[PDB]
């Protein structure tokens, strides 16, 4: 499981074995060595602290620098670490006597094959599950969910062109009420970005609708981008939970690693494969013990490896900067004044944001961008059309310089 940070917490632990009791400078450079794989796996700072910090406490506290096998006593330490990052305990939605869950999400994260894996799931453990297709302009979406509800030997009801939020509230809690239904899985609309409009839709369906949770679905293979998105989703309609797809193609696990302290959320469900008994109720303890070598699987590319610019890069690479720290050596020769942090993580997330409302295509070559565009983008984000087109000119050049420095 994340093979790049699994690979080395284990370096780590297993220098320690066999060595008999250590010295103090040994358990300081372990730590680093943890602190060093966590950085590289993208996990966040704060969490990448308190990490290493639980970790030296936990050790001293169990007689590290005094016992006959400290590599255990690490193994023991990180695990626990791990579990606590990843939420502590195995939780699950609370079930009641009627439930009408929503699940939001991007187009591509997974969102449909969840909501019927999720009404598999559920079946299989006595619930009489209703999905609903949702999404009121795409009717190849709707056919999409119908048919996976066939497959799984659930009903469907599809909305209609154009329904209004409350002839939708009625016809829904009307048939789970004649077919007594107690786990409404509805599966809202869901586009490749973030725009207003349906996003307001969305807001007012809930309004409407009432939800007793709203399960947000994040692709883990999105790294960082993720917890943007889950950003956007509590920001304008109100998040309960996430659902972590192709966590089995993730490296990192930086994103996952976060996603409790960044978003405050809980993960319910992960998937773990594509196969349907793949999106399993996530467990701290299990992918704890899986990063760290126990009981775990070899996935398809764990087993194959055991044998220009673009706007998205841009961002990135300031993401990327930002991380390392600031640069005081290197400013140390510009007189130009010290901690040039006029990139507070507050200005970044304008931008992040800037993106997440921007047309796949327009991300390729923000060139194409008009006017009337921007304007659009803008209201999307939350930023004036100002910040916009200064960000894409910022880009512009800095690709020019990167294009120009290579010839």
């Amino acid at each position: 499981m994340f093979q790049q940070l699994s690979a080395r917490l284990q370096e780590a632990i297993g220098r320690l074995r066999g060595r008999g009791r250590i010295t103090e400078e040994d358990l300081k450079a372990t730590l680093r060595e943890i602190r060093r794989a966590l950085m590289d796996a993208d996990v966040n700072l704060e969490v990448t602290r308190d990490f290493v910090e639980r970790v030296r406490e936990e050790a001293l506290g169990k007689q590290v620098l005094e016992s006959l096998t400290p590599a255990e006593v690490i193994l023991a330490t990180v695990y626990e670490a791990l579990k606590e990052a990843l939420g502590g305990e195995a939780r699950l939605p609370v079930l009641k006597d009627r439930n009408l869950w929503f699940l939001v999400g991007l187009q591509g994260s997974g969102k449909t094959t969840t909501a019927a894996k999720l009404a598999l799931y559920y079946k299989g453990k006595g619930r009489r599950p209703l999905l609903v297709a949702a999404d009121t302009q795409r009717p190849a979406a709707r056919e999409q969910l119908r048919l996976l509800g066939e497959k799984v030997g659930v009903p469907v009801l599809e909305v209609m062109d154009g329904e209004s939020p409350e002839s939708i509230r009625r016809r829904v809690e009307e048939k789970a009420r004649l077919e007594a239904r107690d786990l409404i899985l509805v599966d809202t609309a869901g586009r490749l970005q973030i725009d207003e409009p349906l996003m307001g839709e969305l807001a007012r369906l809930k309004e409407v609708l009432g939800p007793d949770e709203v399960l947000l679905v994040l692709d883990a293979m999105t790294g960082q981008e993720a917890l943007s998105v889950a950003r956007a989703f509590d920001e304008k309609v109100g998040v309960t939970g996430l659902v972590l797809t192709k966590l089995d193609g993730d490296a990192r696990g930086g994103a996952a690693l976060s996603a409790r302290h960044v978003t405050g959320k809980p993960i319910y469900f992960a998937g773990v494969s594509e196969k349907p008994e793949g999106l399993e109720p996530f467990y701290p303890e299990r992918l704890a013990g899986r990063i760290l070598g126990m009981g775990d699987v070899a996935s398809l590319a764990e087993k194959v490896r055991a044998a220009e610019l673009s706007l998205e890069d841009f961002l990135k690479q300031m993401q990327n900067l930002k991380r390392l720290g600031p640069f005081s050596e290197i400013l140390g020769l510009l007189p130009g004044v010290p901690q040039g942090l006029k990139v507070d993580e507050k200005a970044i997330k304008r931008l992040e944001a800037i993106v997440l409302s921007m047309t796949p295509e327009e991300r390729k070559d923000p060139r194409i961008l008009n006017g009337s565009r921007r304007k659009r983008i803008a209201k999307g984000s939350g930023t004036s059309v100002q910040e916009v087109n200064r960000f894409i000119k910022a880009f512009e050049e800095m690709k020019a310089l990167m294009k120009s420095l290579e010839k």
